[PDB]
RNA sequence: ACUGAAACUGUAGUAGAACCAAUCGGGGUCGUCAAUA
């Protein structure tokens, strides 16, 4: 497989400090923009939407350096990066 | 007159940007109603 010196499980509670809206495709007959729901119909944060939230912030932190970002979040086109480590 | 073996359809990607639940409105004030004798 991919070598992993150490795997880290990072977890905790995220609280909405303001209201939240991750959108699905949009519109449930009660709202023009409808919240994203999982296959069980439960309201959820897509891991895509949180990954890009955290990668996006990190991109601003690291002055939009592609190198260290792709070192942690993967890259489709570098010949030595591929899949994400987060 | 002899089954090929082995191989993740996967990798990167924030359903998001913009949008005022808002515009107008004195809690106000007078003669009506019935049809005959």
């Amino acid at each position: 497989a991919r070598k992993v010196t150490t795997r880290w499980k990072i977890t905790g509670t995220l609280i909405a400090e303001t209201p939240l809206h991750i959108g699905g495709v949009g519109g449930d007959a009660d709202t023009d923009l409808a919240l994203a729901v999982n296959g069980a119909g439960e309201y959820y944060v897509p891991g895509t939407s949180l990954a890009g939230a955290l990668r996006g912030w990190m991109t601003q932190l690291l002055n939009n350096d592609e190198s260290q970002i792709k070192d942690l979040w993967g890259d489709h086109l570098d010949a030595k990066r591929g899949a994400s480590f987060v």
